[PDB]
């Protein structure tokens, strides 16, 4: 119940909540059906429309009007935008050449620049060279001040998941926003665009801006706007607001606008109706700018012109129906479009089978246009698992197309040419980011970043500190003049250990042979120098990682590679070896085929042993430092050391020795040199985080050595590549991925191909940033660098997309 009967007289687009059940004046009291009786009387003025015409320029004070243009409305902040170009003879702010903003210049009265963010749904990044023609005030801002050419979003590539993600700074499994459409198993609860749940605080979690701003003292205003408020009345209450006494304005401010999202549904993205909805919210930038210049705000705030994510062209016809795969299609639900989740019907059905249905689900037809995954198997970039939220089973989408359960549901339940919601990689899912203001840069080009890291810069722009999130605080330090964090390295909290030759070989009794018996002063001296590090800076070229919790590991050295090796795990956290332009594959010999060799520096007791790997059926091994990449016959050995060993699936062998026998010389030959950090990972509960060893669900048969969920590698060479990897003097590039460690090839439908035809597929797919290992192994990578840290903070957000250029 609303007592609808109160007034907004002096109260519109009040800026504290009233609760129930007095009646509301605020932006988004239409939203809540809560408006006050005169609401759209005394606060959506529309007579007269939102431009002074000539006729009106000094005009006695009509207060029933919808803006004014009378000699007062400057006093009382309620012009409209465009007054003093039409009354006083100055110019619309696009028609003023850019000028540099070197330093706030602010009215008195104004503790900091306020930040007033813009933001576009559905505002796909190639618009801003596409529409560039009809987006003057937009273009304006895109060259003078600060841009990416795109801008990544989160997955699932939605609206509200989205616009959560940039006020909080998380991923949405983290948030809780998972979809725009959700069911929580623990409140038995449904949250739809349509309805009331989702106003109930219980699906938001993080914290959002305005609750950051608010909880350190710094006013917001109104988040967000009723959809029927018109946007000239949004940009007018802004300013307005803008104009409030110092102790009660505002610091942070939020437009919204519904397009270019609702055209591009109806016309696709690039629909010739598109340009009218790019010009309409051009022109609204234009009111805003206009309207902070007569208020002399023009460069005093900072503008962030951001947009959720992109459009592509999707229409009914490309949908693909789960009834044309499974018999049981009525036992499941299917949540819908341009991503799947599947549960089960009702949860007294206990013939309901999630292994069969991805098995029915799993290369049926040839040109498939989905492809189904436990959630814990999507590629770790998504950070889509952890929320009871997500169901087990998610279908990943072809851009272009749609999953529905039966042909019913999309024509009596056609029309639309746009959609979006589909991996974040995707090219047209991208989206925008400009600022502009006194704490950006000037003309300045910023590589694409993820979106997940504004709010750490909303945060600095602000003077708050940011609520955890998954944003590199730092990474983002480029895009600013000043306000930048400057962060330390986290401290190492273990240190290794560098053990010398210790263990006579007779000490072992692992099951391991190998044939590598067979026989000095100063070729002796060589050796046990390697084994000491004497070729440790070729190598290890960026510093030892810190291991950033406490554990029990080993640094140990050779000719061709240095680990850290994990007398807890059994096995290295990284290894890490330089391969240069000019380096040679050989093949392993075959006396060598079976060689596994005790480490001398190692205890039998810190050891894999052979005898579990031939006991254990379902599971092999592979080498972390590749036999085929070794420098010479005789430092061979070292790469079937067991130290150098880890368990692996036969069919991830497949995958792993294509990787190691093929993939590295030729990343070696395009980057000229490339320095490879590998080793494995364990997520066993799909949090994203490093599991501790009570977490790991699955060990080598009868033995304590614990079976990774991933491996990973980091692939760093010189950017500029007329300098080899290991003798680069400037900024680095790197590419990585964290590739499932799985027991079939059942993801890559053409597996049972030449792996030349599947597997470098499979690795671009799950492509990882350096900062996404960081999190699943308690690793800190590049310590040690000739690089500013905020440029290697940035150079660790880095993710490889190996998409065509936007
Ligand atoms: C991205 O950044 C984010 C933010 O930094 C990272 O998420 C953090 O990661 C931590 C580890 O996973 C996690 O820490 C836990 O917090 C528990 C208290 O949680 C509440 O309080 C906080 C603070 O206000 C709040 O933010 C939380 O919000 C979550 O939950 C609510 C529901 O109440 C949701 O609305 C909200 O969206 C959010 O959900 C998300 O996180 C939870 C986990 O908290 C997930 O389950 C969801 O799926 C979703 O992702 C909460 O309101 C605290 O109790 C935990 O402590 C347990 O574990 C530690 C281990 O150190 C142990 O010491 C304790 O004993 C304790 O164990 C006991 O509980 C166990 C579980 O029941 C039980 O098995 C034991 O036997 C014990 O009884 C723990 O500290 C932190 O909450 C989140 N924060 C957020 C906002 O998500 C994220 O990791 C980053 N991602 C990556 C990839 O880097
Ligand atoms: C301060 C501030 C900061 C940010 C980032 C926004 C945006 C623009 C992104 C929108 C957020 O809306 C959401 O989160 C919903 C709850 C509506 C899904 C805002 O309104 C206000
Ligand atoms: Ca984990
Ligand atoms: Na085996
Ligand atoms: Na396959
Ligand atoms: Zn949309």
């Amino acid at each position: 119940w609303t007592a609808t009967s109160g007034s907004c007289k002096g109260r519109c687009f009040e800026l504290q909540e009233v609760g129930p059940p007095d009646c509301r004046c605020d932006n988004l009291c239409k939203s809540y059906s809560s408006c006050c009786h005169d609401f759209d009387e005394l606060c959506l003025k529309t007579a007269r429309g939102w431009e002074c015409t000539k006729d009106r320029c000094g005009e006695v004070r009509n207060e029933e009007n919808a803006c004014h243009c009378s000699e007062d409305c400057l006093s009382r902040g309620d012009c409209c935008t465009n007054y003093q170009v039409v009354c006083k003879g100055e110019s619309h702010w696009v028609d003023d050449d850019c000028e540099e903003i070197k330093v706030p210049e602010c009215p008195a009265g104004f503790v900091r620049p306020p930040l007033i963010i813009f933001s576009v749904d559905g505002f796909r990044a190639s618009y801003m060279k596409k529409g560039s023609k009809v987006m003057p005030n937009i273009e304006k801002l895109r060259s003078c001040g600060t841009h990416a050419p795109y801008m990544r979003p989160v997955y699932p590539t939605k609206t509200f998941p989205n616009l959560y993600t940039l006020a909080t700074g998380l991923y949405p499994e983290s948030h809780g926003i998972v979809g725009n459409s959700m069911y929580d198993p623990v409140f038995d609860a449904s949250f739809h665009l349509r309805g009331r749940e989702k106003f109930n605080h219980r699906w938001w979690g993080g914290q959002p801006l305005w609750i950051t701003a608010t909880k350190q003292g710094v006013r917001a205003g109104t988040f967000f706007w009723s959809v029927s408020i018109p946007h000239e009345r949004r940009i007018l209450t802004i300013l307005q607001w803008l104009s409030l006494p110092d102790n009660e304005r505002p610091s942070v401010y939020a437009f919204y606008s519904e397009q270019p999202d609702f055209s591009g549904h109806k016309y696709g993205p690039f629909g010739p109706e598109m340009t009218n909805p790019l010009r309409e919210i051009d022109k609204t930038v234009g009111q805003l700018m206009d309207g902070l210049k007569q208020l002399r705000l023009h460069r005093c705030v900072n503008v962030i012109f951001v947009g959720d994510h992109g459009m592509e062209d999707v229409t009914c016809d490309r949908t693909e129906f789960l009834s044309n795969y499974l018999t049981n299609v009525d036992d499941i639900t299917l949540v819908p479009g341009t991503l799947g989740r599947i549960r089960a019907k009702s949860i007294n059905n206990s013939k309901y089978d999630p292994k069969t249905i991805i098995a029915a689900l799993t290369c049926k037809k040839p040109d498939q246009h989905f492809k189904p995954y436990m959630k814990q198997h999507l590629p770790k970039r998504l950070h889509y698992a952890n929320n009871r939220r997500i169901e087990d089973i998610h279908l990943l989408v072809d851009r272009r197309w749609h999953v529905a359960r039966k042909p019913l549901d999309v024509y009596k339940k056609c029309f639309f040419q746009g959609d979006h919601g589909f991996d974040n990689k995707v090219n047209s899912m991208q989206t925008v980011f400009v600022g502009y203001g006194p704490t950006f840069k000037y003309r300045t080009k910023v590589p694409p970043f993820e979106n997940i890291e504004l709010y750490n810069v909303m945060c600095d722009l602000l003077g708050l500190k940011p609520a955890p999130n998954n944003g590199t605080h730092g990474s983002l330090n480029h895009l600013l003049r000043t306000n930048t964090f400057r962060p330390t390295m986290p401290d190492e909290v273990s240190r290794p250990n560098y053990p010398g030759i210790m263990y006579l070989q007779s000490e072992f009794d692992l099951g391991c042979t190998c044939d590598d018996k067979v026989e000095n002063k100063l070729e002796e001296l060589n050796k046990r120098l390697h084994t000491k590090g004497s070729t440790k800076e070729r190598h290890l070229l960026y510093g030892r990682p810190a291991v950033l919790y406490r554990t029990s590991y080993d640094i140990l050295y050779h000719t061709d590679f240095e680990s850290g090796y994990s007398e807890i795990f059994l096995m290295p956290l990284w290894t890490s070896y330089t391969i240069s332009k000019q380096a040679e594959v050989s093949s392993i010999p075959e006396h060598l085929t079976n060689c596994v060799r005790p480490d001398v520096r190692v205890s039998p007791g810190f050891s894999q042993n052979c005898l579990a790997y031939k006991n254990d059926k379902q599971m092999s091994y592979g080498f972390l430092f590749p036999p085929y990449l070794s420098s010479s016959p005789e430092a061979k050995y070292d790469a079937f050391l067991v130290t150098n060993m880890v368990p692996m699936y036969p069919a991830f062998k497949r995958v792993w020795a294509y990787f190691q026998r093929v993939l590295v010389k030729k990343y070696a030959s395009e980057r000229n040199g490339v320095n490879v950090i590998s080793g494995p990972i364990f997520d066993y509960n799909y949090d994203g985080l490093r599991d501790t060893e009570d977490e790991i669900k699955q060990y080598v048969e009868g033995s304590s050595i614990p079976v990774p969920t991933h491996y990973y590698s980091i692939i760093t060479s010189c950017l500029d590549f007329t300098q080899p990897a290991d003798k680069c003097d400037g900024p680095l590039s790197v590419s990585s991925f964290i590739l499932p460690h799985r027991p079939d090839n059942d993801e890559s439908c053409n597996s049972s191909e030449d792996e030349s035809k599947w597997v470098e597929e499979l690795m671009k797919m799950h492509t990882a940033r350096v900062r996404d290992i960081e999190h699943l192994t308690g690793l800190d990578f590049y310590r040690k660098t000739s690089r500013s840290y905020s440029e290697i903070l940035t150079l660790k957000t880095y993710l490889h997309t190996y998409e065509s250029e936007i």
